C-alpha cells in the first residue's frame, strides 16, 4: 500500500529539494512546472507510474520518448536528472525515479498556484521502457469522448470525474498549432471548422496557427490564465473556448450528459474543482505501482540499475 509518510525517515527533505529544483527552474523556464505534471501522467497510463517513461534507448527495448503522445512534445526530463542527482545526494540510494517524479508533479501544480498535499509513496521503477504500450494507451487530442472514456478506463480510471478533474491540467501549458488545425479549418472531413469552437476565439487562433503555417508554434490552453494552476480552464469550457477537440469535449459531446454536470460544478467552485483534482491525481498515481521488493530504486532515471 502506497502511503505518503514512506520518507519521513528516510528521506525527509525530499519534498523540499524537489521544490527547490522547481522554483529554481521556473526563472528560465515558466512552462516546466506543466511540463512536469504532463510527464506523471505519461509515467502513469503507460504501465503505471513506474518512471518508465524517463528510460533511453537500449538495444532491447525502445524508449517511450519516441511515442507519438511524447515525440517532439513531452519536456523537462534534464531537470528531473538535477533533481534526482540532488535527491541522491542527500538520501544515497533511498528515493525513486517514480516517487520523485510524482512529488515533482504535485509540487508543480502547488507551485503554479494549485492546492496542496502529501501524495502518497513507496513505488518502486521499472526495468524496461513500454513503446508500444504508450502508443496504444496514451490519449490523443482528436480523441471522441467515449474514445477519452475508453483511455482512461484502459488503465483504471473508470470514472467520469477522474477524466474531467485531470484534464483540468490544462489550465497551464502549451500546445502546438498542428493539434488544433483540423478545428480550424476542416474538422472531421468537413472542409469546416469544429462548430463547438467560440467564433470569436476561432479567429484568434487561426491568427495563431495560419493554414500552412509553423505546426510547431505554441498556443496556450487555458486563455484566461495561461500559467497559474486554476479552475478558469473549466470556464472557457462554458463558453466554447477549449483549446484542443479533447478538453471541448467534455462539454459538447453528445455523449457528455455525464460530464457536463462536473464541468459545471468546477467552473463554479475552485474547491470543488481542487478536491476533486488532488482525489484523482491520487488514483491516477495509484495505477499499477511496483511496491515492495519489486523494481529497483534507479540511481539514474534515464537507465536500470547494473
Ligand atoms: C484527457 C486526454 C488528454 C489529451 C488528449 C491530452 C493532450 C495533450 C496535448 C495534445 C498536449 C500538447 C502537447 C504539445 O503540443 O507538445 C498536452 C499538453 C499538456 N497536457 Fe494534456 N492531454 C490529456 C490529459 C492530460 C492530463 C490527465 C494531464 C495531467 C493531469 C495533462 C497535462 C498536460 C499539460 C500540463 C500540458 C502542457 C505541457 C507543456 O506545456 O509542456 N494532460 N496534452
Ligand atoms: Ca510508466
Ligand atoms: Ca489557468
Amino acid at each position: 500500500q502506497l502511503t505518503p509518510t514512506f520518507y519521513d525517515n528516510s528521506c525527509p527533505n525530499v519534498s523540499n529539494i524537489v521544490r527547490d529544483t522547481i522554483v529554481n527552474e521556473l526563472r528560465s523556464d515558466p512552462r516546466i512546472a506543466a511540463s512536469i505534471l504532463r510527464l506523471h501522467f505519461h509515467d502513469c497510463f503507460v504501465n503505471g507510474c513506474d518512471a518508465s517513461i524517463l528510460l533511453d534507448n537500449t538495444t532491447s527495448f525502445r524508449t517511450e520518448k519516441d511515442a507519438f503522445g511524447n515525440a517532439n512534445s513531452a519536456r523537462g526530463f534534464p531537470v528531473i536528472d538535477r533533481m534526482k542527482a540532488a535527491v541522491e545526494s542527500a538520501c544515497p540510494r533511498t528515493v525513486s525515479c517514480a516517487d520523485l517524479l510524482t512529488i515533482a508533479a504535485q509540487q508543480s501544480v502547488t507551485l503554479a498556484g494549485g492546492p496542496s498535499w502529501r501524495v502518497p509513496l513507496g513505488r518502486r521503477d521499472s526495468l524496461q521502457a513500454f513503446l508500444d504500450l504508450a502508443n496504444a494507451n496514451l490519449p490523443a487530442p482528436f480523441f471522441t469522448l467515449p474514445q477519452l472514456k475508453d483511455s482512461f478506463r484502459n488503465v483504471g480510471l473508470n470514472r467520469s470525474s477522474d477524466l474531467v478533474a485531470l484534464s483540468g491540467g490544462h489550465t497551464f501549458g502549451k500546445n502546438q498549432c498542428r493539434f488544433i488545425m483540423d478545428r480550424l479549418y476542416n474538422f472531421s472531413n468537413t472542409g469546416l471548422p469544429d462548430p463547438t469552437l467560440n467564433t470569436t476565439y476561432l479567429q484568434t487562433l487561426r491568427g495563431l496557427c495560419p493554414l500552412n503555417g509553423n505546426l510547431s508554434a505554441l498556443v496556450d490552453f487555458d486563455l484566461r490564465t495561461p500559467t497559474i494552476f486554476d479552475n478558469k480552464y473549466y470556464v472557457n469550457l462554458e463558453e466554447q473556448k477549449g483549446l484542443i477537440q479533447s478538453d471541448q469535449e467534455l462539454f459538447s459531446s453528445p455523449n457528455a450528459t455525464d460530464t457536463i454536470p462536473l464541468v459545471r460544478s468546477f467552473a463554479n467552485s475552485t474547491q470543488t474543482f481542487f478536491n476533486a483534482f488532488v482525489e484523482a491525481m491520487d488514483r491516477m498515481g495509484n495505477i499499477t505501482p511496483l511496491t515492495g521488493t519489486q523494481g529497483q530504486i534507479r540511481l539514474n532515471c534515464r537507465v536500470v540499475n547494473s
